[PDB]
């Protein structure tokens, strides 16, 4: 019954390269981070892994408001891409089918607004941000 406001970000250098993924999470005063590494990534696949991350992290089913500055994932959840891409076989082929499929099942589990911020745009998605950049300079 809960509504957590999840604020997501993700880094890498290059294409591929090192990456990392971060996550905030937030109800009322209460805070959670998490933070995660990938030796050889995309921006794309840390942009998809910080929510997917984010959202793993509930205990209980949720309604969410989600912060991200990704247009990958907030197109393809807000213009109907992801579902039509379902519908359509996955496809030519589109990218991080794998990623993909476990944001589908977590927008099952719970109830997700996405949310698009533009970069810098709150502290909380700065902070995102700082962790995902944390994850790679301590790998
Ligand atoms: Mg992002």
């Amino acid at each position: 019954e809960k509504t957590i406001t999840i604020y997501t970000d993700g880094a890498a250098s290059g294409n591929p390269g090192k990456g990392g993924w971060g996550a905030l999470l937030m109800y009322g005063s209460s805070r959670k981070e998490i933070s995660g590494y990938d030796p050889a990534t995309t921006n794309n696949r840390m942009e998809l892994m910080a929510a997917i991350k984010g959202l793993e992290a509930l205990k209980e089913p949720a309604r969410v408001q989600l912060y991200s500055d990704s247009a990958y994932l907030v197109n393809a959840m807000n213009e109907g891409w992801l579902k039509r891409w379902v519908k359509n076989g996955w496809k030519k082929p589109v990218e991080n089918i794998d990623l993909w499929q476990e944001i589908l099942k977590l927008t099952t589990l719970h109830r997700v607004t996405f949310h698009k911020v533009k970069g810098s745009d709150n502290p909380y998605n700065s902070r995102a941000d700082e962790l995902a950049r944390l994850a790679i300079k301590e790998n």
